[PDB]
């Protein structure tokens, strides 16, 4: 069980909020 390497992107989750 390990499947986070795409966690390391949380730049794209700063940006829902430079839409709301």
């Amino acid at each position: 069980k390990l499947k986070l390497f795409k966690k390391i992107g949380i730049g794209k989750f700063l940006h829902s909020a430079k839409k709301f």
